[PDB]
């Protein structure tokens, strides 16, 4: 029986696993190991029906030849795992254990994978967990869908930068783009009046909202010219609401006719838009296509990192900004002393009796620590604690290289 | 006749303005002037319906006495100005021309006064922008109401961190707590099965996503231990979902009639909820209770401090994390150079020949900036370039203070 396969497991102490031997199950088989493949992704935050979108898109994968691919409308939707609640449910990555293998229209057999993967922002995952989930699933898939609720905010594109840098990090260098095709695919579009919904519709919003113009605010600029450089090909599609019987009602299971039908007209044209075989995607790698093989082998490698500790820790606004205000305040309190020390004890500076130098120290000393408690910074003296002792640990360094210098111009006369 | 007054102002460079002269008239008369006050606020992602939410709340306060105030079901939904599409309507803060005087249960007349604020995360905003408009909301009410769509996530309590961060450096220190009520409302709340509809449903929610337990990652925890060191008294209520024709109707007006009942229903319990005399949650300061007249002041003294330079400017994830990391990179590389430049000639070291010493700096340096290089760093090495430089010319500046060292001790014998 095909079924969904866990393949990127997120443990209890944040810590991930790849089961190499299941993955190897998948895409090393005979019929499939040396396919270029094509690889599809939905990621976004959780509970917003990524899970559910992708049981649709397995319909039309197995039927996509009949015109009635989207199904029996009192037949239930199966598949990975969905449900209503306001538990996340998907967990780490997983792929479906029946790889397609499809036609494309230059006489190309591709093999095609499919990945879901969980939410971003559930209450049980650090950033940390849910940036290597999504930067995992871009660097892998070549059709990523991102996933979002009724509009395309600010802080959407400032997590989409974040964690497609976060993938970045971990990838070789090349001059080429990171990624390939992304999708802002907006559930519960609520506007048809201003923009249709539907790929076209999408394309025009999404254009007014990724604009870049030279008299916007360079942090506006900056989120969209790093969307921008990172994927080959950004389109949109707009998806009206499936109704409140999907939405709110704890016994839906998924029959089509329970489902608004402006939805399902428009789910009938998302699908092939994103999986036909004119649509598939070859996955591409440092600008080479890749065989199913080559991507485990990239997948392995990635994971390796992820587990590693060589990135940078994924941090809030409040605790990176804390973080970046008092190293910046503790580099300009230390400079301050540095300088002035510089002119009491620097090598064209004549010897000072000790008890002197000990004397200007403690004030200059003071002088940085009184200009560093005055800086405000995120958040707060109680973050500062361990900055401010730090400064004041440093100092002392400096201050002890400083008598050695000042030791070794000692004049002592004897005198009655 | 009343209506709403824009009483701060965001400019197009993204400065602020506070019209002072209408805040005076409106805050500054002599009925109400000294008067202890109670401030309610509506905060949170634009497009949600806080100004239509905002509107009802105006509906009550008018008619509280009836026990029909939510109105004639054809009466359209005035106040605030609301509408559809995707574009932001509210900007700024602006508060309703009428202050409304109300008796509470231990015979104090106080004064009762509104605001509807811009919302975060538009495409028109920076973040500063944002977390002032919130931060300024927060400070001046006693009662917020944090309008939320269909869920609490993480990154929803992520934003509140840092937005109420940024309203306390404005603040004069103090013990207590520094704002009073916050409401969790969550519109479209889809599982009535799992909390139901309203305020107990909501604490029960509230309650296990802001929960802080022994074995939770301390990033989850330090989340929610600053929100609850920040609010006297957090709640959550659940509001469903007004229907689609509320949503996606462009020619809506606000009449109840095309409201879904259970909105209404719940709705009519939210607002005296919220607005009952007994509710009325006087302004505190200092645990002080404030009047309409000190609340002014408050306002302005507030303002000034975000109109200067004195507070962190708001960043992005990436941009702060970057910051970080290369300021962290910066000094551990700086401080290896110095380490070493110390074993060849701090003060307790011998006459090295200038050119030994220029060779031995040359290499020292180099070392250093490859530590700096290999450090993987938010968002690579485009961002940690004015940091490499700033690095190179650090060092050359150390370099320059061990020449006059080194030059004190020179030894020249002259031999044929
Ligand atoms: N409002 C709305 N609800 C939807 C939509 N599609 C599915 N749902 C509802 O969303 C709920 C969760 O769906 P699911 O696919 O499990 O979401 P998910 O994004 O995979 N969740 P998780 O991240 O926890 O795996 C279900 O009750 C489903 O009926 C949609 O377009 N709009
Ligand atoms: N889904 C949904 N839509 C709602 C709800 N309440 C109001 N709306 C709709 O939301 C839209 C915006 O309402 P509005 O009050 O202007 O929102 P806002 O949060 O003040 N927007 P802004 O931040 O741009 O000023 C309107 O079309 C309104 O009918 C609700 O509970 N759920
Ligand atoms: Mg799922
Ligand atoms: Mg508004």
């Amino acid at each position: 029986k095909a079924g969904p396969v866990q393949v990127l497991i997120v443990k209890d102490d944040h810590s991930f696993e790849l089961d190499e031997t299941a993955l190897n199950r998948i895409l090393l088989s005979e019929a499939v190991r040396d396919k270029e493949v094509v690889a599809v992704s939905v990621a976004g935050a959780f509970r917003k029906g990524k899970s559910f979108l992708m049981d649709f898109m397995l319909r039309y994968m197995y039927n996509q030849e009949s015109v009635d691919w989207v199904g029996d409308y009192n037949e239930p939707l199966t598949g990975f795992s969905w449900r209503g609640g306001s538990e996340r449910e998907t967990t780490g990555i997983q792929i479906w254990s029946e790889i397609f293998l499809i036609n494309k229209p230059d006489g190309k057999k591709v093999a095609v994978l499919l990945m879901d993967t969980q939410g971003t922002f559930d209450s049980q995952s650090t950033l940390r967990d849910s940036a290597t989930v999504f930067a995992l699933s871009t660097m892998i898939s070549s059709i990523q869908v991102y996933n979002l609720s009724q509009n395309v905010q600010e802080d959407d594109l400032q997590h989409l930068q974040l964690f497609t840098e976060y993938g970045r990090l971990a990838m070789e260098e090349t001059f080429l783009k990171p990624f390939q095709s992304l999708i802002f695919l907006v559930r519960d579009w609520s506007f048809p009046y201003e923009f249709s919904y539907g790929a076209d519709g999408g394309a025009k919003f999404l254009e007014k909202r990724l604009k870049v113009s030279g008299n916007q605010h360079e942090e506006l600029q900056n989120v969209r010219k790093h969307i921008h450089s990172c994927f080959t090909n950004i389109s949109c599609f707009l998806l009206p609401h499936p109704g409140l019987k999907v939405a709110t009602n704890p016994n839906f299971d998924g029959k089509l006719k329970e489902i608004d039908d402006e939805f399902i007209k428009n789910l009938k044209i998302l699908i092939p838009w994103l999986l036909s075989p004119e649509s598939l995607d070859i996955k591409e790698i440092n600008g080479n296509k890749i065989t199913c093989r080559g991507l485990v082998e990239y997948f392995k490698a990635y994971i390796k990192i992820y587990q590693g500790e060589e990135l940078p820790h994924p941090k809030s606004m409040l605790q990176a900004t804390a973080e970046a205000n008092n190293l910046a305040a503790v580099a300009t309190a230390k400079d301050t002393y540095n300088k002035k020390m510089e002119e009491i004890c620097g090598g064209d500076k004549p010897f000072l009796a000790p008890n002197d130098l000990q004397t200007k120290h403690l004030q200059l000393k003071e002088e940085s620590v009184k200009l560093f408690r005055g800086v405000k910074k995120m958040g707060g003296e109680e973050f500062s604690r361990r900055y401010l002792q730090q400064l004041e640990s440093e100092i002392d360094e400096l201050y002890i290289q400083y008598i050695k210098h000042n030791d070794s111009k000692t004049i002592f006369h004897a005198a009655r």
